[PDB]
């Protein structure tokens, strides 16, 4: 037999750092999930025991404790090129470093109308993620996202038109709900190194912030023919917005609502334009993906 | 052997409402899910396998979709009482409805600055709830609450004077980082019956109201002694403010966040006041209850 | 305002512990999770920010931890049993401890039909667990229980004969499938303190495994009128089989897996006696609860 | 914009299959989600709001109940064969279909010493999957694995010799605790079809009952110097076994078990040969990746 693949390092390491500026007393937070697998010449600790290639687990997990008093913790994209540098530069024979982020909400609380210094909440389960990969010789690729942005329309969602043959049961419908959780990525043009990633730093927060504003607004104003429909308007607007992206990827769940036909107990009209009470439907889900390019 | 306790329903019915205004366009949408657990004279279901005493738990899920269709689903507690005393009225066996609500959040979108009509986040996982105890012959038994709200502060908590002995270790502290996850529940006052809960119907949007803006300022604002300390502030100021409320009941998690010593990496100073990289802790977690009641 | 209940401690104590035979070479593993909360002359530490009524959360981690290294871990009533008498006798002030226990499975691996003296899989997701509460001059009260057992039955279930209104829809059935998660809690009666709980001992393990064969032969072999009636002999049994045992409560779902009618596609039969394939429902489900005691 | 990849379809179809021998009255079930993704002529779906090109999702559920009515739902390999080149064959403009399948337990019930004709224990969370990629013009690509597989032994595990720099504080160990949930993978030779799948349909259970066998024989035998050594020798016993698969991949969390000093109270000895009570770490973990082909 033989290694054809391999790599190995630590998953689910939690991360907490605080900014004070002792001059305001505003203190700032960031909470993250961090994982760090390694790729090298490493293939004897498999087919040989030789453990002497290993950087243990357990020291990838100190290191990125480490990096983070270092150095900045955002953006995430930042954060994740310097850990990912660190290992390739550090040891010869590591070649990959890749580091995933999710990143959790902490939103300053407003009290009284004002912000306050040192409070936050958890205002949404949505995430902001990286995927950082270091290869030495190869620069830095990444992959920002945003996952877990759970959304819905009460209308202005459609579907008709569909092919229809001896499978098919759905009715053609001008009006139904749409609910989905948006998991939006885009790709960066490859980065020759730290040095570029830095350079261009400003552009991450803001083409998140760009990729935000666009799912939520062309979600709530296409009065929808499909999800690939909208899901393809929203990637190519982000696109226009940043010459250094090369592709968004969306992945959509269509979360279903049923229409109940209450019309067995007296009369009831709860369907078509008197539909009010709706089945949240857990599963199954539609599910609808597209990497949009430029053309 | 004979049956000392009995109840049966159905869990996990999932529940949308919209509500839309033909005249504005403007929707609002709810969602929810049910569960309905009856008591009555039903033993003989268990002990002689007599299906005629047995509602069925599929007729309760239709009950609760055709009672949504015909009645506000809001506030929850309104919903749960018309719901708990649909059955207790309609047969005469069955004396006893258990109503239990979890509320979703969809709140409206703001795009470009403006409220939208008819599109909705999942601006937190933080849940509404009620439990609606309908017992014939002794009213309505309401407990509302807040649950899944998380909050962090990065400073003004302590925790120090504790009892020491020979099973501590815990050192005091004077500036520590306290986390947790709000479940904050308010008993009312008994009401008679269905008009008594409808007499008092803005109350309870009000006092959910009331009963999240103390939590947040009073988390905020005291430089916390203790967990026990904070949340009894909480609760005194929420019984001031609403003498409909009997009890009101805090339970939470202490979502610890460990310092990392350094130090044995180049000096680092990462403890104390130079504290800025932290190991949030997953499990285990303190766990803190008060019920808070006049005195 | 003034207390009115407080109870407060360490939850998701995560504990494993290993038995080696030195002399055999056989090793035995034993895993849980343990809450424990205290009750007592606590209310100061709520009201006026007194610590000194406080042991730590941290300190009853620690405890956990060294009363597993003190004492056996099974049967969990015992382990729960000295834990909690530890604390309302070390601690004057402290006078009720409620331990909660959930037992995790490791069963031995068999290799080549020989037991592995040292290696274990999780077999199933099924836990043991116990509620121990130790209430200073009033003994100990004891809850045994086994949770997550998820079966199903092909056949020999029923449900015909239940009231049928306007509200109605579900047809009666007279082969149906049926599957839950089992959880069964056995009720025992008090002890008096330590020495009444480890004069019982062999009763703990004794009567764990007599409910699970009881469940799991009941389920199987009982043509079953409905749940409520499957579930009150699965009870009664239990009773007749242990005196110390004064209830036994059930808390099922109803897991519901409908037909699906495909007769709208080339006249496929797939309903009533030529029902093959099954729609699993995630939500909602029925829920049954029975309490039996003796008569 | 131009769309560069696009897949669309239906997910977590849940899916239950009943056999019944009616001579012997033997009932056998079976029980999987299943998700299909369709990839083909689709773009305009996405840029032009063209319906015509979409099967819908719920028409693509509709098939999957269909499928598994009138054919085998096992092996899973050989149902997903049929289900993904029903689509590519049906439909001139998809050219890709990708079924992946989730197995779920349903182990007969042993009462009374014999196997039950009807009645089921979901005897583990442990998973049988495979992932069916038909491509028209390329045939099918099959992945077959188990996962959810969770192990623990509590001695015989070693980890010494690793790489030790001002990074490391991890102590080397001749005696630890190794738990990990096993998700193991074995891509099989491409087959130009569905007639090529059904000529090898005995492989299937057979392949994935050698891997089970050699994964838990391996780990509990193996002395092992690294989670690498011993996933190492798992994938290339499998390789020697079937000749039809190409690559074996194993995928392993080291699930930390942390030994507690507990010398500060009372002297107690629970470190080294002395170690009894442990702290199992729910995060982070090492993370551990190989894929093994031929040499
Ligand atoms: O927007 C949708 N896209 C689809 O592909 C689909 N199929 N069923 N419903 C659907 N809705
Ligand atoms: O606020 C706190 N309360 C407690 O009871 C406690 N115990 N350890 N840490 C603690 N923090
Ligand atoms: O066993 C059952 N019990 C019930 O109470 C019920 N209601 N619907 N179906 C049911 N099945
Ligand atoms: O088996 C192991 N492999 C590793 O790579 C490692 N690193 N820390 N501990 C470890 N254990
Ligand atoms: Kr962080
Ligand atoms: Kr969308
Ligand atoms: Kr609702
Ligand atoms: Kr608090
Ligand atoms: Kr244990
Ligand atoms: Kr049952
Ligand atoms: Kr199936
Ligand atoms: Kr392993
Ligand atoms: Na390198
Ligand atoms: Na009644
Ligand atoms: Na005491
Ligand atoms: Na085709």
């Amino acid at each position: 037999s033989a290694v054809k693949a391999a790599r190995y390092g630590k998953d689910n390491v939690r991360v907490y750092k605080v900014h004070k500026d002792e001059k305001t007393g505003v203190q700032t937070v960031y909470e993250m999930t961090v994982c760090v697998l390694l790729e090298g010449e490493i293939e004897t600790s498999y087919t040989k025991a030789d453990n002497s290639v290993i950087v243990a687990t357990d020291s990838i997990k100190n290191t990125i404790y480490i990096t983070a008093k270092q150095n900045p913790v955002t953006p995430p994209e930042l954060f994740g090129s310097i850990l990912g540098t660190h290992f390739i530069e550090k040891y010869n024979h590591i070649h990959a470093a890749h580091v995933n982020i999710v990143c959790h909400r902490w939103t300053r609380m407003d009290i009284d109308g004002k912000p306050h210094p040192h409070s936050f909440i958890r205002d949404s389960e949505e995430k902001r993620n990286v995927q950082v990969d270091v290869v030495e010789g190869k620069g830095i690729d990444i992959k920002s996202s945003l996952s877990g942005l759970t959304v819905l329309k009460s209308t202005n969602s459609q579907f008709w038109g569909f092919l229809r043959d001896e499978y098919t049961t759905l009715k053609e419908t001008w009006d139904r709900i749409l609910s989905t959780d948006v998991d939006a990525t885009w790709q960066w043009k490859n980065f020759s190194g730290l040095q570029e990633v830095r350079s261009h730093v400003p552009k991450f927060d803001a083409t998140w912030a760009t990729a935000r504003e666009v799912t939520l607004k062309t979600f709530a104003e296409d009065n929808s023919a499909s999800v690939q429909a909208t899901m393809y308007k929203m990637a190519e607007q982000i696109l226009a917005r940043q010459q250094l992206i090369e592709t968004v990827e969306y992945s959509l769940p269509n979360k279903h609502y049923f229409e109940i036909d209450l019309s067995w107990h007296k009369g009831l009209q709860n369907t078509g334009k008197n539909a009010e009470v709706f089945a949240p439907q857990s599963d199954p889900n539609g599910l609808i993906k597209c990497t949009v390019g430029r053309s």
